[PDB]
């Protein structure tokens, strides 16, 4: 550790403060985060192998004195601030495409390997001025606030959802990027739920097979009817609300998977603009 310097205080975390520091060795930049169980050991040991260019990159653990530290790459911004940097012209859709189409190469990358994020939100999805988009905090949650955008089958107390909840999410942020507006802003768990109802209709046996017998499902849960499609993510065009549509569908096991969705017609003229950053 003392090998650092913090050269200020950055964010706040989920499980801890996160610093931006040079290697007083080799100077080199860092964002440093500071979090025990050897399984949780072992787990996030593992992620160091998980090396992909839309993920970023763990460059060290460091565990002293139950002071656990997390060594990663350094990115100048999230998608969060780059959001409401924009929210007035919004993100030209080219770059909302390179940035999706990234972020589902990197989901394709982990899901293989058998791997989930569990959280994806904007704040963990860092750009540079290059023009990529990387996902951090991969693996993190089953090593250990917002449910916006938190897949259904988790709210319904289901408790081995697999990689699909991760495509949930993106397709949330895929909404939110189009709207410059979250798709479900929740504020409870049941609120959270609640509104997803209301835009995609109060899944039934019909749409989602056992979706009755979960845990957390109540016949008493109102009845509201599915929302035409075009309301949701205007003006986006049809290949866009295709795909999006299949991201959002309600059985885990019909929700298009990231590889799938890798073809999906709507990236077929896919580019990679450079957005533009004032660090
Ligand atoms: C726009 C602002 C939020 C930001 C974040 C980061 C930044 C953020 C992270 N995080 C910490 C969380 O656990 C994970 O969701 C993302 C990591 C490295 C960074 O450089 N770097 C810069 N320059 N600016």
């Amino acid at each position: 550790m003392e090998n650092f310097q913090k050269v200020e205080k950055i964010g706040e975390g989920t499980y801890g403060v996160v610093y931006k520091a040079r290697n007083k060795l080799t100077g080199e930049v860092v964002a440093l985060k500071k979090i025990v169980p050897s399984t949780a050991i072992r787990e996030i040991s593992l992620l160091k192998e998980l090396n992909h260019p839309n993920i970023v990159k763990l460059l060290d653990v460091i565990h002293t004195e139950n002071k656990l530290y997390l060594v990663f790459e350094f990115l100048h911004q999230d998608l969060k601030k780059f959001m409401d940097a924009s929210a007035l012209t919004g993100i030209p859709l080219p770059l909302i495409k390179s940035y999706l189409f990234q972020l589902l190469q990197g989901l394709a990358f982990c899901h293989s390997h058998r791997v989930l994020h569990r959280d994806l939100k904007p704040q963990n999805l860092l750009i540079n001025t290059e023009g990529a988009i990387k996902l951090a905090d991969f693996g993190l949650a089953r090593a250990f606030v917002t449910l916006w955008y938190r897949a259904p089958e988790i709210l319904l107390g289901c408790k081995y959802y697999s990689t699909a909840v991760d495509i949930w999410s993106l397709g949330c942020i895929f909404a939110e990027m189009v709207t410059r507006r979250a798709l479900f802003p929740g504020d409870s768990e049941i609120d959270q739920l609640f509104r997803i109802f209301r835009t995609l209709g109060t899944p039934d046996e019909v749409v989602w097979p056992g979706v009755t017998s979960m845990p957390d499902y109540k016949p008493s849960f109102p009845k509201w009817a599915r929302q035409d499609f075009s309301k949701v993510v205007p003006p986006l065009d049809e290949d866009g609300r295709s795909l999006l549509s299949q991201m959002l569908h309600y059985d885990p096991n019909k929700r298009i998977s990231a590889k799938a969705a890798l073809a999906h017609p709507f990236f077929q003229d896919v580019t990679k603009p450079v957005p533009h950053l004032r660090l």
